[PDB]
């Protein structure tokens, strides 16, 4: 799993990040200009927020209970559930989302995040600026690397910034080990926090899972299904999964960035040639959206209906 460090020359910087989009759609960014203080102040913000009372966490469930991952996808901050597991033929225990978009940040979207911990509307809007800005300059050297104007990705495809922040309860002797089953993110890009060992890559061609180091200051960046399809498969898109741990409660913070439902996706059609005929024809980005939510058949069950030029 490559480690890029931001601070070296910009010509290695886009050359690295090329290789790793090509080779394997995952790899981490070190020294990337995010203040390690609102990292960690962010995590603590989760950790907060994850031991409030059962009474506090009553404010994210719609109507009661816990939302899912399924249309519409609503912005405003809610708590989701899924993956139900048993501890030790015992307790019962699930994986707990909090989610909400970060941009624009409209003031109605701001007053659904969480007030308690009191820290949370000033620290998660500072970290979601400063990781909106990491990023556009990572997708940046992504346009380098495909050979596109700087900026090609800084419109709609970049309208909706979701944070999203997991919690895995421990469990040394779980029903199952994995807490989050393997997947492709659907979105275009995510950035991701983690201080915790549990995150793997599925390495396709030596079939085999492989772990992703937790370091805690630096970002793991991986590709979703919607830029695999758009550089028309030239870039990987990154299959991964959660194990479970076995002693300590982990949680990680998701920023995943990606196109509006109203967007259609199709291959970047400057980059299409004679020898790189598309391998997707053009799809609503809300119905991939629900095939991608709904069938758990193959990694790519989203995108399949869309496939083309198979050979
Ligand atoms: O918890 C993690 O490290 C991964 C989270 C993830 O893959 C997701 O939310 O899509
Ligand atoms: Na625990
Ligand atoms: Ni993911
Ligand atoms: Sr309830
Ligand atoms: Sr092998």
């Amino acid at each position: 799993v490559p480690i890029i460090d931001l601070q070296q020359d910009h010509l290695l910087i886009v050359q690295q990040i090329t290789k790793a989009c090509q080779d394997f759609g995952l790899f981490q960014v070190i020294n990337h200009g995010v203040p390690e203080k609102l990292m960690v102040e962010a995590m603590e913000v989760y950790k907060e927020f994850f031991a409030l009372p059962a009474e506090e966490k009553e404010k994210f469930q719609p109507k009661g209970e816990p939302a899912k991952f399924e249309l519409p996808l609503e912005q405003k901050a809610k708590l989701y559930v899924e993956g139900e597991r048993r501890c030790n033929e015992e307790f019962l225990y699930w994986k707990d989302t909090l989610a909400h978009g970060c941009y624009p940040l409209h003031e109605e979207l701001l007053n659904s995040w969480p007030e308690k911990p009191p820290t949370y509307r000033d620290v998660i809007a500072k970290y979601s600026v400063e990781v909106r800005k990491l990023t556009m300059r990572i997708l940046d050297y992504i346009c380098e690397g495909l050979g596109l104007k700087l900026g090609y990705f800084d419109n709609e495809l970049t309208q909706i910034q979701m944070l999203l922040a997991n919690y895995y309860p421990s469990c040394p002797d779980p029903s199952t080990t994995i807490g989050s089953g393997g997947h492709y993110d659907g979105n275009l890009i995510t950035l991701l926090q983690q201080d915790l060992v549990g995150l793997q890559q599925l390495i396709v061609k030596d079939d085999k899972w492989i772990a992703v180091e937790p370091i805690p200051t630096a970002f793991v960046v991986n590709l979703g299904l919607t830029l695999k399809v758009m550089s028309n498969e030239k870039f990987e898109g990154s299959i991964h999964r959660v194990v479970t741990h076995p002693i300590r409660n982990r949680i990680s913070i998701g920023t995943l960035i990606g196109p509006d439902y109203s967007c259609t996706i199709e291959p970047i059609k400057e980059l299409i040639s004679q020898e790189n005929p598309p391998l997707y024809k053009p799809y609503p980005y809300a119905e991939f959206a629900e095939i991608y939510l709904s069938d758990k058949s193959d990694y790519d069950a989203g995108v399949k209906p869309y496939k083309i030029n198979q050979f």
